[PDB]
């Protein structure tokens, strides 16, 4: 087996992107847990977890078919200060992502080969609920107003490691 | 052994300073249950205990090189109101604190003690801990609003005992 | 409920006996554990605890009639270097404590304030009981011999952490 | 509290070397494990995990003094075919960081601050121990055989998920 | 990895010295053990096991920068009939073996090397800790009187 | 009761001995377990905890007598690089033990002191099983192949505690 050059740009394309996801909900997630905001870095560092293994996944595959892996190019990552623009990021990567993925599916599956695609399609699924979880926090935090917002995910313990 | 004179005092202004420190936490952990306010009293009990266990190491330093501990002396003692007081009370005790920490550890060490500078390096690295969650909860409150701050630490039980 | 002014002075008072007591008992549990006596040093810590708990109950007592505990003051603290002092010292302590406990159970319940007068019950009720072991202890000091005595409560640990 | 420029410029260096060990390591491990190597891939995976966990401890610390954490630059990353050249490649690394910590240590201890002379000390503890495994296999491969060493890491799962 | 000569000569200084205790300590065991006082001679074995595991750390370490270990020399190993003078060899062992861990301290730390400080300052706060037992003990012989000090630590089993 | 000098005196040299075989065999433990060579590892460090064992028992009879161990002196250390020179050398130091346990196991019960006698004869039966073993080693690693032969003893762990 060897997999044509253009699925193999496609693979490295989003092996890079979830790379740079991974650094920036790492970053975010420690950012949040230093200030009192303790849930909120409970669920970002579940949101890291999960972006490792999407990495995982892609690496594994691109391998199989006498590829050669990416792991020395970044995208520029972005650092917020308050809430709203730290979902903001978010939200950004994940809309360029998911436009990434569609294209690619359609290119790859008119080409024979069916099991990236399939991979790619699941990948697509969990960014998907992804974004769907972003978009609805933040029009909590527009309703409510951010005080009354921040004021339910703060708890008593230690803020520093 | 026969530890040096300006060794043992260094070790006896620590040793006044943190029981200074018990006092006052003990205090403001009454004062503050009596009011209603619940886990800020759990809070306070247990750092008042940390600082129990402190005294006692340095008194079995001071006494394993002959020396005279010093369980007569008091350094003033401060007791606010509010909230924001009593976390800017505890704010400057240990600012002085750690001052004195650091001078001691360099004069120490220069002298061929070592034992000593490491227990200082110990109380140093926990007085620093302690200090950076008082910051955050002064900011929070800064943040939020007094009273709305407050409206999430008062439970239902038994005020006085 | 707004306790009389005498009522408050008398509470403070004893405050400050209790906190000399316990300072003077957790020196002498140090000291005597140090030099190897250790069944003695269990002894004391324990009786150190125990008025910490006295302590604490006045402190809520006081705090109940709108007062103003006093963690500031200090009686002198008298420390012996022998055994037969050891005991003596704190012989002395206990019988000014007892004497103070009299007469303000008396004036108080001559004020229509009960609950007061019950603590000060319970606490000369305690305070009796341990000065009885304090001069049983120092009548066998005083037949065996001091040597002699002492060869009892020796074990194999000598420590001094 | 606010560590000096220098202080986390230094922090920052050695942050951006973890994070560049992870990566080869990570890369490695699934390049071993593809071919057959089993045990090799086992051992490289847990070091990699070891990596992770010093990168979160120095964020940590440098987010403690006011600083801006950099999770956007990475050094070069090294890759070998051979198994030879993975082992150099990964000496290789471990050398310069080595010799970084060192100089960070020395002048980190002459301001003042000594939290971060530990951290430097513990870390640089680890990296020796690193070096000193890789250089004993190298030696057994070059005494050995490549191909009668490799007989000995193989079983029957030739996976590559 | 190569470690100067000089850190090298601290370590097989020291690593010897802690051999000649451990001689010390254990011929001390049988003999207490053989008259009689039994809980002694517990306290002193276990303290020849400490001891051995410090040689241990100190072999280990020594080899990890490129040297050559010396477990072919020892110093004078001293030995008394009555209990005083038990006590007072231990402590006279004790207190070179602190000087020593001291200057040798220094010196290190003032080359870079940092790992070998840190052995060294382990190694000197457990002998601290002995010396202080080894005078209380001595304290405690001179006050009682010897035969009504050594009547608590016999046993008839 | 109080044991003839010459009794005590072959009680000495064989304390002396045991000693050196500890040190020996602890040193070779470490030196071996620090280059991967794994299994080799335990091996040699159970027999040096064995020839422990036997030090201590000699120590034990030699004061029952009233007499005084020698806690001060020991013979000479040897040293190798590879796997061949080690065995070899424990190969020497047990066979000198053996001919010193037989001379004076004889001269002991010509006197009528036979719980000495009993000692060295354990400590003799022990030692001849070593020999042996050691003997088998050395012969496997003549005929495999030095190579071929370490190439089984070796796991993933390569340690060296610090
Ligand atoms: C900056 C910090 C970190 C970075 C850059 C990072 C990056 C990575 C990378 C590149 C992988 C391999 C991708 C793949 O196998 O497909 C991975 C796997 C993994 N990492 Fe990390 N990681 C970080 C922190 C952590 C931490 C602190 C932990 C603590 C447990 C952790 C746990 C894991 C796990 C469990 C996996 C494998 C997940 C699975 O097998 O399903 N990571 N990480
Ligand atoms: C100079 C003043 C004091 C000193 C030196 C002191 C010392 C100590 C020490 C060394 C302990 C050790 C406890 C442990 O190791 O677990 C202790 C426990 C304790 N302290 Fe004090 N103390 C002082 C005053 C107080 C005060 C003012 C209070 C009450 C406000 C208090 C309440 C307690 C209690 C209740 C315990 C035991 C907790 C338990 O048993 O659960 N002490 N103290
Ligand atoms: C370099 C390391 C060591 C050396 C030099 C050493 C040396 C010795 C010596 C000289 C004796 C008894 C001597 C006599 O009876 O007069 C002994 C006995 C003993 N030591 Fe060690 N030892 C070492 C390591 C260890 C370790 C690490 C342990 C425990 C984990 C240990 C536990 C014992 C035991 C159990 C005995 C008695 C053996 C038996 O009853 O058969 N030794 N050792
Ligand atoms: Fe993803
Ligand atoms: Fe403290
Ligand atoms: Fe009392
Ligand atoms: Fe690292
Ligand atoms: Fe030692
Ligand atoms: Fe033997």
């Amino acid at each position: 087996m060897q997999g044509d050059p253009e699925v193999i740009e496609f693979l490295n394309e989003q092996l890079t992107a979830e790379l740079t996801a991974i650094n920036q909900y790492f970053l975010h997630a420690k950012l949040q847990d230093h200030k009192g905001w303790t849930k909120l870095a409970k669920y970002t560092r579940a949101e890291s977890f999960d972006e490792m293994r999407h990495a995982e996944v892609l690496t594994d595959r691109i391998l199989l078919l006498d590829g050669l892996p990416n792991y020395q190019r970044l995208f520029h990552v972005r650092v917020g200060q308050s809430v709203t623009e730290m979902f903001q990021a978010d939200r950004e990567v994940e809309l360029e992502a998911i436009d990434r993925l569609r294209r690619g599916i359609e290119v790859m599956r008119a080409k024979h080969d069916i099991t990236s695609a399939n991979v790619f399609e699941a990948i697509l699924a969990d960014e998907e609920h992804h974004i769907d979880y972003l978009e609805t926090q933040l029009d909590l935090i527009e309703k409510l107003g951010e005080s009354l917002y921040l004021s339910t995910v703060i708890e008593q313990t230690q803020p520093d490691p």
